[PDB]
């Protein structure tokens, strides 16, 4: 009978969940394992944004990750949960390549369009 | 040295969490048992958006709810994954009440609205 849409929900809803992956890992079920550095995530949100990630966690609270260095994977899981990219050209050539492996269809996007610029 | 927000990547993640939901509970951690239905999630969206499943999941596979209706918990859990909800003056009370129980702001400013037109 009345129908409504909220608009800031779903910002609102990743503001929330970043904040429970910085604030210890709440609810957060796997650690990434990235050189010495540790990454709570949710694989749920991992499955969101990268079909790297659904495919490995639907075909084990850790997961080593050997081929993304964790300067440039914290960039890309500050993506998965704000929304932002900051892509640094001191790393650029790493950023596409990990983007391409994790199947991350915005990110890969957003490297095509500075290779466009460079 | 480019920085790049992506718009639409806050509902497609919300979208994307709402299809592993439907698809038999891909990465959902909880059965909400609500009468004799069974309802999969994730306890990380239900804490982002009901300080309720907040503090039970932070204070264990299903949760059995008593006080709440099967066709109300239904469009209260498709508006946290959706952002749309459809408010049936048939059950507004217990709308109304269900979200106050839960704590969802959000759907609370709702039905204040509608009590405002009633």
């Amino acid at each position: 009978s009345y129908t409504y849409q909220v608009s800031k929900h779903s910002a609102e809803m990743l503001h929330n969940l970043n904040g429970q992956r910085k604030d210890g890992g709440r609810f957060c079920d796997v650690i990434l394992r990235v050189g010495e550095e540790s990454f709570p995530a949710h694989k749920a949100v991992l499955a969101a944004c990268s079909e790297y990630f659904e495919s490995v966690f639907s075909c084990g609270k850790e997961l080593e990750m050997h081929t993304i260095s964790p300067k440039v994977f914290r960039d890309i899981l500050d993506f998965a949960y704000t929304s932002k990219i900051v892509v640094r050209l001191e790393c650029f050539p790493e950023l596409m390549t990990a983007a391409k492996f994790l199947l991350m269809r915005s990110v890969i996007e957003i490297c095509q369009e500075v290779i466009k610029q460079s």
